[PDB]
């Protein structure tokens, strides 16, 4: 299965469009599941997605119209358990409770939000961390230069391909790296 994952769009405020070059690479027919961290921002996006696979998780960013998204999610898709938050969330460490109910969302195999629009891909402790960043390269309250990115994942049994795809200068670069669970 190949699992999109993407968000930080805000379409329309900040930006009118994914990237061309990011849209032509999404086809209805080849991607299974997709993975949103929010911020969409608004219904047409959503419909997009929904072109794009028949199973769409999207989880509630600060700045979409959508309320209905909950939260937080916890996903399985093939061998793999997926905790999914957009990352706005003002939550201090000390209230306890919140801590105990935070376990959920930490003991997951693959790690997934948005929010700081940096991308990040990588393996620590037999876990796997992705920030998307922000497909459309919008800017965020720290910053106003940001490349447009956003992931697949090629998962098979116990191995995930992680795809990074930037928008720098004119042509998309692709980084890619291997996990394998265990």
């Amino acid at each position: 299965m190949l699992v999109l994952v993407l968000g930080d769009l805000h379409i329309p405020h900040r930006c009118n469009s994914l990237p061309a070059k990011f849209k032509k690479l999404l086809v209805p027919g080849k991607i299974q599941h997709i993975l949103c961290t929010g911020n969409l921002c608004t219904k047409e996006s959503y419909d997009y997605l929904k072109t794009l696979a028949g199973d769409v998780h999207i989880v509630r960013g600060d700045f979409d119209e959508n309320l209905n998204y909950p939260e937080q999610k916890v996903v399985t898709v093939g061998q793999f358990k997926i905790g999914l938050i957009h990352g706005h969330q003002v939550i201090p460490w000390g209230d306890m409770a919140s801590l105990a109910l935070l376990q959920r969302q930490f003991d997951v195999d693959i790690l997934i939000s948005g929010h700081t629009h940096k991308f990040e891909a990588f393996e620590h402790e037999n876990k796997f961390y992705i920030n998307p960043g922000s497909a459309t390269g919008a800017y965020n309250a720290l910053e106003t230069n940001i490349i447009p990115s956003f992931v697949l994942m090629d998962i098979q049994a116990s191995t995930v391909v992680t795809y990074v795809y930037q928008l720098i200068g004119d042509d998309v670069k692709v980084e890619r790296i291997e996990y394998k669970k265990s």
